């Protein structure tokens, strides 16, 4: 129609408003407060803005000239189309936007009103004559409100360049409701830090409810696994809206593209209890905390749970019953009178898991007894020497924490699945490689990559250093067959910008940390989500 | 010129021919006795299917306006080449076929199957037809002819790593004439080694735009991050794909001299510095012996040998000649190391000691340590071949009790093992990684033992999988691995075990082999 031949895209900036919550795409729908912007400067969307507003290639011009001179019968600049409030909400020394051909709709405001160099239009009618008339590459519908709500009404936008601001301020005018009919994501950014709030950029797409070195590409796959021998054929039909999105960048689909290798390519193996997993073998994750806190948003997790477990291992504790008395079940099963039997730990305290994380943490070496022991200044304090290696000699290359004390694994309730952390310091920055030798993707993992990345803030923290990449390898990584369809549901869900984690910054010593120092903001995220 | 506008290209495939210098002419064998040199190797028999069936037509009218102005493929034999053919394929499978002869009319064969005259007499042949491409088949003298003709644009050259009896070879490609501008993987068909190699003669985008939004904070407006040029890795930087596995060891050396942080280190050399890799190298196709430089393996088999014997004694090496510990055992380094009680070259409780009595009390490196600590090397093997789903198969040397009593804490932290349908894949994880001079060395060293393990345990070795933490260049190092990353790998060779061992415990130095070793010249990476 009109929308494809005069290639007229909106571009926005969204907030949270004012309002056990539910979250959809339309909690990110606050546009403006009292004649400008919910927020002081975003200068990361501020400059995403220009670049997408003012960018063009030149040589592809030509072919969207004969397709507009077609459908009429006959340096490049975009067009910039705002309403009159949006136009005098712009500062003086940045009017008219640079290096764009600006348009402004307004009744009340005719040509004479206006010193600069600025087209009026008093209907939207006339906007698609003066574009007809006009050589441009993309025309941007900038908004406000109204200009949005009109342009969306005439189904005149080819896609939405949307920004999720993932925080809340006072709002008086909204974007409009985005019918998912008529619209569907396409691609996710990146998720970003800039002036205290984190954000991703999404791409809204409208529906219809040397050539040479091209062919050596054809030949270099020759030798191929073809679509139909492609181990576990699950559904294409299951996956829709997965494999659907062009750009899947957010750090999220780090992880829910394993879940999907797992699924398409894993090796079926019945395991330990004679139940029925997918695997493969060797994967890594990055995750930049300088830039957000990687809680996944496919589904609900809480952290006080995982955070009391973090706190646990740092006092050396190894006994269930503190964890409990918290109503913390993580520990539960591996410390029944059934399990330690099983694990032929006849002469050992129910709840008492013997020498694993906290022990090995402050103690490694020392002879575990039971778990009311004093094991003080018994065994080596890796924790205590890990933070001293970073201060002091921070290009070490032997900064690891090690809970795989191969003397004491039978003594275990069971061996650790997280087996060690070597830390890195580059320009008071602390990035932390965790290797996991046992991966279940499906509940494990979620909370792995949780406890690790505020691991790492507390260790930055009280070195005085900026956490920087949390590095995730996973050894032997499986997928619980009974998880799969709970996992189809997640992996065509579309992650949210991640939140942030605030550490109290008076804690300056590993040991003082505590529950309450510990605020997760802004987490937005889908529903729970049931393995089972 | 005529090969741009008709698109004429070579595909051949080249085995050896019966110290040793090697440049690409070592690979050159192209037939014998009439045939081929080897039975069969499929692998590329089934290459060269694809490359002359494949046709796009939708590239083929910007070749139809090109081609006037001045659907199947064109391939040209000569009688023997022709001839060499086993009958019951011929035509080859439905494309244009054409034989060069002098003493062949174009009676006594079909009405498809065009004979010429000369090699001036198929560009007549070519402006009258209706093809994609034009693939020269060979032999030997139809190369010559239509390569001293510059009639050739791209070669698909097929480098068989694997010697054979040869009586016919293609000519020494001249490389200031032509260049490589593609590399595959490296492949195992028919008990040979091989990869595909490319010549070329020297001279909806809503979503393409969208691309380039997504880009819009990056810090590349080419500001020269680190001291290293352009125009220094121009062969590396003009190769078009780079799929040869070496490139997975390269890429790295790459992205840390770009990119890597200027950092001190103990000795205070000067490193560049990244922080977390993987490679993976497929064992069950190649032996990733890095082929960009000529590297020795008895010393690396010994260490490791060594280590399965559980000797902690660094003199058991330096009476071999393997001098891979004789540093870290000096009197003066166990003294920078608080090691005063110790006695030179014994390196204290490390690898060896650990893999077969892990948190046993070490006292001296000559003392019996017979059923004393944990023998994990015997564990893993058990695991292994009476447990292979567990996720509990780990060789750990990293043993936080005895680290300030080793000469050194190990660069090699743990091997986890994992097993699927009869095959053994192994994770390294190295905490610190001289790229330059150790990676290579440790690459080696962790295939081998992966194939020890996975034979005595009656299992193939697959994936042996390297996880770097510390990844680090030293600055002394950036001339040599600037010669070598313009380098252009080789197909790799591979390692044969002695099949008769069967217990981990049992593997001497003759036990050994490493076979078509094909390598650039030796580097002092200082
Ligand atoms: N490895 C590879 O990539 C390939 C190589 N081969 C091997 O190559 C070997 C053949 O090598 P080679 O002896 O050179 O055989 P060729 O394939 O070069 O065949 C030579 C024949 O082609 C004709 N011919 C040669 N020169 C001309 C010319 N200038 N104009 C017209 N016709 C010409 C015949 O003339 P005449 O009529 O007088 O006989 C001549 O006998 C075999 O062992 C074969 O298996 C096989 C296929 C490809
Ligand atoms: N977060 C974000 O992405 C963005 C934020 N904003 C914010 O939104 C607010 C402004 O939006 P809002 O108040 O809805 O107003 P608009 O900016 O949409 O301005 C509407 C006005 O434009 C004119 N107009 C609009 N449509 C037509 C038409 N079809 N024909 C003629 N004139 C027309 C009229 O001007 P007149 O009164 O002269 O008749 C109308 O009152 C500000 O706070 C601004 O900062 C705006 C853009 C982007
Ligand atoms: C900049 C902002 C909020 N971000 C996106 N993604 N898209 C918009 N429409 N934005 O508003 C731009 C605009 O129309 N107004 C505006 C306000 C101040 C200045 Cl300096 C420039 C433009
Ligand atoms: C098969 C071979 C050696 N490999 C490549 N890459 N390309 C070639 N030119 N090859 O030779 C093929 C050919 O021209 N002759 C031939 C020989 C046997 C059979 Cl079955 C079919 C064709």
């Amino acid at each position: 129609q009109v929308c494809d031949v005069f290639d007229i895209y909106a571009i926005c900036a969204c907030c949270k408003v004012e309002s056990n919550e539910v979250f959809n795409n339309y909690t990110f729908r606050g546009l403006g407060n009292k004649g400008v912007l919910p927020w002081k400067c975003i200068s990361l969307d501020m400059k995403y803005f220009r670049a997408v507003t003012t960018y063009v290639n030149e040589s592809k011009y030509e072919k969207l000239k004969y397709k507009r001179c077609k459908y009429l019968n006959k340096k490049l600049q975009n067009v910039v189309v705002m309403g009159r409030t949006n136009w005098e909400s712009i500062p003086k020394k940045f009017k008219p936007l640079s290096n764009r051909i600006n348009v402004i709709l307004s009744r009340t405001l005719k040509k004479e009103d206006f010193d600069e160099d600025v087209y009026i239009i008093n209907k939207v009618e006339d906007l698609i004559v003066l574009l007809g008339k006009l050589n441009y590459y993309k025309c941007f519908i900038l908004g406000g409100s109204v200009v949005y709500q009109e342009f969306l009404e005439k189904k005149l936008i080819k896609k939405i360049y949307f920004t999720r601001i993932n925080s809340t301020y006072e709002c008086d005018v909204f974007f409009p409701e985005i019918n998912e009919n008529e619209y569907q994501i396409i691609s996710v950014s990146d998720v970003y830090t800039s002036n205290n709030t984190t954000l991703d950029f999404i791409i809204y797409k409208k529906t219809n409810n040397d050539d040479e070195e091209e062919d050596d590409f054809v030949y270099f796959n020759f030798n191929k696994e073809k679509e139909e021998k492609n181990k576990n054929s699950i559904h294409p039909n299951d996956f829709q809206i997965y494999n659907s999105l062009k750009y899947k960048y957010h750090p999220e689909y780090q992880y829910l593209n394993i879940i999907y290798d797992i699924m398409m390519n894993g090796n079926k193996q019945s395991d330990r209890t004679g139940v029925g997993v997918l695997s493969k073998f060797g994967y890594i994750m990055k995750f930049d905390l300088s830039q957000y806190f990687p809680l996944l948003t496919t589904k609900k997790l809480f952290l006080r749970g995982i955070i009391e477990e973090l706190l646990w291992f740092i006092r050396g504790e190894t006994n269930g019953n503190t964890l409990l008395n918290k109503n913390v079940r993580i520990w539960e099963a591996n410390g029944t009178r059934e399990f330690l039997d099983n694990r032929k730990l006849f002469h050992r305290e129910v709840n008492d898991l013997g020498p694993i994380y906290g022990f090995q943490w402050r103690h490694f070496g020392a002879e575990y007894t039971n778990m009311y022991d004093n094991y003080e200044n018994k065994g080596v304090d890796q924790l205590k020497n890990i933070i001293n290696l970073i201060k002091n000699d921070p290009t070490s290359r032997r900064i690891l924490l090690c809970a795989w004390n191969v003397k004491d694994l039978d003594q275990m309730a069971l061996p650790p699945c997280h087996i060690l952390c070597q830390f890195y310091v580059f320009d008071g920055k602390l990035s932390c490689i965790m290797y996991q030798r046992s991966c279940d993707l499906g509940l494990g993992v979620p909370f792995n990559i949780a406890s690790y990345s505020i691991f790492t803030h507390m260790i930055a923290q009280v070195c005085n250093l900026q956490p920087a990449q949390f590095i995730h390898v996973l050894g032997n990584a499986h997928v619980y067959n009974n998880h799969i369809d709970s996992l189809k549901i997640q992996l065509n869900r579309i992650p949210y910008p991640f939140p942030t984690l605030k550490l109290n910054p008076d804690i300056k010593n590993i040991e003082d940390f505590t529950i309450s120092d510990f605020t997760i903001q802004n987490y937005v995220h889908h529903e729970k989500i049931s393995m089972d």
